[PDB]
RNA sequence: AAUUUCUACUCUUGUAGAUGGAAAUUAGGUGCGCUUGGCA
DNA sequence: GCCAAGCGCACCTAATTTCCTAAAGGACTG
DNA sequence: CAGTCCTTTA
């Protein structure tokens, strides 16, 4: 029998804590004298300079290995097809194995174990890959297999006797060449990223060529016109064998540029690619265009190779290199425009247009729509005015063919200025005159305005952009005129225009060159890693490593301290601190005794020793180890062969038992290995004294992971011993010990409130109850940072005299300027009405914005592990949760939904579907986070347009979501409920933050001993790995599809069954109305009733029969109803593209226009069909579509309600405008309600099942039939 | 309007909630400029 | 003005991998 | 030569 408090201590969770370090005594002084911080940055900067140089070895070697790859991808394609064909778990595992096989085939080119290459070439790669992740990179040996310059050689020697600084970097480069299913790797990018894209490209290609064969020669011309793949036809680049030549970045770039085309410098025609050719063919809007548009018509570009440098054949602008370079160069080009008098020449040309012949001044067709939008009401007016005047001068019977010829002519021909004026009216000339002088005056007012001295201030950046906008505005104006000699251009005008047009041409690149520099991020100060010339600083906390790592911890009178022991005179000298009797003044110094993962440390210290492996290469006799063993440990060939099988799975692993299938052999090898580890642990110096009597006999462990999950907690112990006070002050004065105080806001002197959750982890780690039984472990590989300084009366409360209501942001800064007596104008009306109810604080001490960044500070990052008694990973976590849910049928459900007018909307229901609580999370704690987020995004968009600093919105999102995470888990724990989400910005981040919080949930008000306390965290969600590897369920979290959660009637489950893309023409609309049985007027109730059988109109439905065989759709009588607050609204009102529609009144109007008698309950449909009015039937169909549109919304009105078109078995038509709290209050509440109900389906189907496995996915038909069977 | 850091704060030289760091890679987005076209 | 398919640039955002180590191994020093 | 200490490991 399970309980809710049983979901604790199920798997380990690792977190990192951050603190500030406060130097003590002479600590800060000795560091400045030894130059540690100075050389820590220099070594940091040498790393950043050397990293790209070292990457040349990886990039070159990886690129060289990928050039010889030749594989047959036919098997991989068949596994992809079979998984898309049948969605069974057998085809998934077949594809996963097939991908792993191909990843290893690529990996064998790196390590040199592929049968495709000869032994001489195959062995040469192994000699490189061996020393590819250690100090052999710096020998130049690997580069000798593939010449260093003096500065590079000087950079290599900067890490002499210090190559451990690249320790984590070595792991990042193993992630590049790894064969595992990790996205950081090259084999994964080839097999699972680019090939499915390339395989899809081949299918898109052949489908287009078969339907439109003319597209074949057209694609071939694009390939020949660019010059890519000259030795390969267009059909072969869309065949599988060519993908072997698409494994390097240069080939991937050429492949992507065949799809995307090539751009020259700005302002010139671009080389089109395959996707642009298809896009233009569709925009012709002919019969062929509709066929191409029906098929897939966009090839997918391949992803880049890992670590590779992207190449492009397009033009890259020259980058301005300094601040004054843009001022000196622009002012030089700016002062050149005065001497040439290009403004006076331009002002004279546009003044010529008042008297010269305008029938020879031509406007470009590529600019006609832009000019129409800049001088007239819309882009349409000019093209339409020319259309009407040209139709006005056609000859004879103006057919519709002659009109289409006039339309097509206006798309691709230059119009003379006279025909535009004669067709648009005199008001265009006034618009042309006003716009021309407006642009000319701004350019004239900008050439004489001097540039600033520097670009330091934003006000100086603005005037540079303002003058460039005026220059680009004149450059834009000149491009209005046609340049092609196909038109009869004026002799003098075309020569003078082309002259000043080419003299304004460099201004376009100056705009882009200036923006590419002025919008660059300013230099900011960043924290950097400290080492104190110790390559393994704070690597581990063990007592055997205190001299090597030079880091220990103290706790004195509730305060925590970090001690650093630097090298004295370039030599290590472990200043042995002497434990002393208690009560003597000093610090409780921690003694950290730890033996790491036994799965690797025991083989490392015994069975994998070089002497053991070498001995068993020749001899079969046992070998006895004596070094670091209190008694000799025996290694037999039977034991050595178990951990060195030469078969991929070791015989004591579950993989061997699951692959082979012999339980007699598996349980024998498992028992013989556990007995060997017990023999090791009893004799090894680090573990011989550890009492392991709690471990059960070896033959009782079912698998090895279960044994290691019980052994590792016994290999870690922490204890404290008092140290002499006088001994540390000596070690601090001499400089042999640097002492800091591990500090945060909860250790300030004035601190008196609740602690931060991270500090409860910290104090709980060192609580005496945790030292006896370890729940939280202190982990190694900590880091120290040093970030320099970054930045450089009366105060006002944000809330009123009552603490609940806040001052609006528009009135806060105005009141703060007033109480400080620095407001330079009259105080506004409402701000003066809020004056008496305002709370003012007197500045008793300076409170400085961003105080941490104004001074230099040290920082300390240390990782910990919670739930240390549990295993590293859980086993059957979802099945453990589902076992609880079957024993707790009344577990409520919390449905979280992403709304259209709400960031997050939640709805809590009980086990039977009744709503218990519904709320929008746009605002929480009386703060509108939606408006703040939306106003922040507007500011960031305007910042990019104004070349200002953009800023950060991710810090505002996390702060909002944290308040959301707090509110959701409270509802989760109070209700012991299940959270349901949508299956796929603000919502994606909320999902991860919710899983992480429930992976290791600690409530700061619970006592440490209780479930939920710091020593017994809650674990409600499955262990997070990645989003791709996650399924439908993660513990108490569930994911359901979003379709049919909003536009669904919460009283019946009804949805709109028809797809309106198929009801397109008159004959289809007539057959659609013939599928309905009757439509008549109810005299008593006053509304219309439309009866529809679900088995009719099958060609117009979405294929979802649901559960009801028929439905009574009603045209609700447009009465005036009132909600629970007395606010009026019209029943049946619909909002369509917006306008308000009243269908029942619009229907009565239609029937009276046709004289159709309906007040006798007569069936109306046969009368409309027999009369066969084209306009009346199309209106009748539109009315039905409006009635079936439940979700009616208009942003300006604030409306977003659900109004059901069907009446339930209880005679009610649901309308969220009644504001009944028992039911959804709007459309977003209706989504969250039905999301929780989709999760209820999963829990309802779990109890009827005999297994503990949830059903994967919810089909729309199973959901509609389920929810309709319930409500009817 | 102070913070390991973030958000919201101020009866309190601080309060409430949250907080996996670092390294590495990749993908996407926003804005601007430009090219060819579409806007029934 | 909007939109489509692209290209160049500026910066912002997030997903996914690794480690969270004492001790063996061995190159260098005195 | 063996101690020291950075490098590399399971
Ligand atoms: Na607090």
């Amino acid at each position: 029998m399970t309980q809710f408090e049983g979901f604790t201590n199920l798997y380990q969770v690792s977190k990192t804590l951050r603190f500030e370090l406060i130097p003590q005594g002479k600590t800060l002084k000795h560091i400045q004298e030894q130059g540690f911080i100075e050389e820590d940055k220099a070594r940091n900067d040498h790393y950043k300079e050397l990293k790209p140089i070292i990457d040349r070895i990886y990039k070159t070697y990886a690129d060289q290995c990928l050039q010889l790859v030749q594989l047959d991808w036919e098997n991989l394609s068949a596994a992809i097809d079979s998984y898309r064909k049948e969605k069974t778990e057998e085809t998934r595992n077949a594809l996963i194995e097939e991908q792993a096989t191909y990843r290893n085939a690529i990996h064998d080119y790196f390590i040199g174990r592929t049968d495709n290459l000869t032994d001489a070439i195959n062995k040469r790669h192994a000699e490189i890959y061996k020393g590819l992740f250690k100090a052999e990179l710096f020998n130049g040996k690997v580069l000798k297999q593939l010449t260093t310059t003096e500065h590079e050689n000087a950079l290599l020697r900067s890490f002499d006797k210090f190559t451990t600084y690249f320790s984590g970097f070595y792991e990042n480069r193993k992630n590049v060449f790894s064969a595992e299913d990790i996205s950081t790797a090259i084999p994964h990018r080839i097999v699972q990223d680019n090939f499915p894209k390339f395989k899809e490209n081949c299918h898109i290609f052949t489908r287009l060529i078969t339907a439109v064969p003319s597209l074949r020669e057209h694609f071939e011309n694009v390939k020949k016109a660019i010059g890519i793949f000259v030795s390969t036809s267009i059909e072969e680049v869309f065949s599988f064998p060519f993908y072997n030549q698409l494994l390097t970045q240069t080939q991937i770039d050429l492949y992507n540029q065949l799809l995307g085309g090539i751009s020259r410098e700005a302002g010139t025609e671009k080389i089109k690619g395959l996707n642009e050719v298809l896009n233009l063919a569709i925009q012709k809007n002919d019969e062929t265009a509709h066929i191409i548009a029906s098929l897939p018509h966009r090839f997918i570009p391949l992803f880049k190779q890992i670590l590779s440098d992207r190449n492009t054949l397009s033009f890259i602008l020259e980058e301005f290199k300094s601040d004054e370079e843009v001022i000196q160069s622009f002012c030089k080009y700016k002062t050149l425009l005065r001497n040439e008098n290009v403004l006076e020449t331009a002002e004279a040309l546009f003044n010529e247009l008042n008297s010269i012949d305008l029938t020879h001044i031509f406007i470009s067709h590529k600019k006609l729509e832009t000019i129409s939008s800049a001088l007239c009401d819309h882009w349409d007016t000019l093209r339409n005015a020319l259309y009407e005047r040209r139709i006005s001068e056609l000859t004879g019977k103006i057919t519709k063919s002659a009109k289409e010829k006039v339309q097509r002519s206006l798309k691709h021909e230059d119009i003379n200025l006279q025909e535009i004026i004669s067709a648009a009216g005199k008001e265009l000339s006034e618009a042309f005159k006003q716009k021309t002088s407006e642009i000319l005056s701004h350019a004239h007012a900008a050439l004489d305005q001097p540039l600033p001295t520097t670009l330091k201030k934003q006000e100086e950046k603005e005037i540079l952009k303002s003058q460039l906008d005026s220059l680009l505005g004149l450059y834009h104006l000149l491009d209005w005129f046609a340049v092609d000699e196909s038109n009869e251009v004026d002799p003098e005008f075309s020569a003078r225009l082309t002259g000043i047009k080419l003299e304004m041409e460099p201004s376009l690149s100056f705009y882009n060159k200036a923006r590419n520099y002025a919008t660059k991020k300013p230099y900011s100060v960043e924290k950097f890693k400290l080492n104190f010339q110790m390559p393994t600083l704070a690597s581990g906390w063990d007592v055997n490593k205190e001299k090597n790592n030079g880091a220990i911890l103290f706790v004195k009178n509730g305060l925590y301290y970090l001690g650093i022991m630097p090298k004295q005179k370039g030599r290590y000298k472990a200043l042995s601190f002497e434990p002393t009797e208690k009560t003597s003044e000093g610090f409780d110094k921690m003694y950290y005794d730890y033996f790491p993962d036994a799965a690797k440390m025991i083989p490392k210290c015994s069975t994998q020793l070089k002497a053991v492996t070498a001995h068993f290469q020749t001899h079969t006799t046992p070998i006895l180890l004596s070094n670091n063993f209190i008694e000799p440990l025996e290694i037999t060939k039977e034991i050595y062969d178990l951990n060195n099988p030469e078969k991929e799975p070791k015989k004591f692993q579950t993989a061997y038992a699951k692959k082979t299938g012999d339980q007699k052999g598996y349980r024998e090898a498992l028992c013989k290995w556990i007995d060997f580890t017990r023999d090791f642990l009893s004799k090894y110096t680090k573990t011989t004294s550890i009492d392991l009597s709690s471990l059960r006999p070896s033959s009782q462990y079912k698998d090895l992971g279960e044994y290691y999950a019980e052994l590792n907690p016994l290999l870690y112990h922490i204890s404290f011993q008092r140290i002499a006070e006088k001994e540390i002050m000596d070690a601090v004065e001499t400089g042999k010990l640097y002492l800091f105080q591990i500090y945060n806001k909860d250790f300030a002197k004035g601190h008196h409130g609740k602690p931060n959750l991270h500090t409860l982890y910290w104090t709980g780690l060192f609580s005496p109850e945790n030292l006896a039984k370890t729940s939280i472990k202190l982990n190694g590989q900590a880091e120290l940072f040093y970030r320099p300084k970054s930045r450089m009366e009366k105060m006002l409360n944000k809330k009123l005299k009552d603490q609940k209501t806040p001052i609006p942001d528009t009135l806060y800064q105005e009141l703060y300027d007033y109480v400080n007596h620095r407001l330079s104008h009259d105080l506004s009306d409402e701000a003066r009405a809020l004056l008496p109810n305002v709370i003012t604080k007197e500045v008793s001490h300076e409170i400085i914005k961003d105080r941490r960044f104004t001074s230099d500070k040290f920082f300390f990052h240390v990782p910990i592990t919670l739930n240390y008694q549990a295993a590293n990973s859980p086993s059957k976590f979802n099945q453990r949760v589902n076992a609880y849910l079957k024993e707790h049928p009344e577990t409520p459900i919390i449905g979280i939904d992403r709304g259209e007018r709400n960031l997050i909307y939640i709805t809590v229901i009980d086990s039977t579907g009744k709503i218990l609580e519904q709320r929008s999370l746009n605002t929480i704690q009386q703060f509108d986070y939606q408006k703040k987020l939306d106003n922040r995004e507007k500011e960031r968009v305007a910042a990019r347009q104004a070349w200002s600093v953009v800023g950060t919105i991710k810090d505002l999102k996390q702060g909002y979501l944290s308040q959301v995470i707090h509110e959701i888990v409270d509802l989760m724990i109070h209700y012991q409920a299940v959270v349901v989400l949508e299956n796929l910005a603000v919502y994606q981040q909320f999902e991860k933050m919710l899983i992480d919080k429930l992976n290791c949930l600690v409530l700061k008000d619970y006592p440490a001993e209780k479930v939920g306390g710091v020593l017994n965290p809650y674990q409600l969600t499955d262990q997070f790995t990645s989003f791709a590897k996650m399924g439908t369920q993660s513990g108490f979290l569930f994911y359901v599809p979003a379709p049919y959660t909003s536009k669904i009637d919460p009283l019946t489950g009804f949805v709109d069954p028809f797809v309106w893309k198929t009801i397109k023409n008159h004959e289809s609309r007539k057959h659609f109305l013939e599928g309905f049985d009757f439509l008549h007027y109810d005299v008593k109730t006053g509304d219309f009733i439309l009866h529809f059988k679900m088995n009719r109109n099958l060609s117009f439905q979405r294929g979802l029969p649901g559960f009801m065989p028929a439905w009574d759709i009603v045209f609700e009588k447009n009465e005036t109803q009132f909600d629970a607050k007395g606010t009026p609204f019209i029943a049946g009102k619909r909002i369509v593209p917006y306008r308000d529609l009243y269908p029942a009144n619009e229907l009565i109007a239609l029937l009276e226009e046709k004289g159709i008698v309906f007040r006798d309950g007569s069936n109306i449909l046969p009368k409309l069909l027999e009369n066969d009015d084209s306009h009346a039937i199309d209106t009748m169909v539109a009315l039905i579509r409006s009635v079936l549109q439940m979700r009616n919304s208009n942003a300006a009105t604030g409306e977003d309600y659900i109004n059901s078109p069907v009446r339930d078995l209880n005679g009610v038509c649901f309308d969220s405008r009644f504001q009944n709290p028992e039911w959804p209050m709007d459309a977003d509440a209706n989504g969250a309600y039905h999301i929780a109900l989709k999760g209820q389906l999963l829990l309802n189907h779990l109890k009827e099942s005999k297994d503990l496995k949830l059903q994967n996915g919810i089909s729309n038909q199973d959901w509609l039939a389920y929810i309709q069977e319930l409500r009817n």
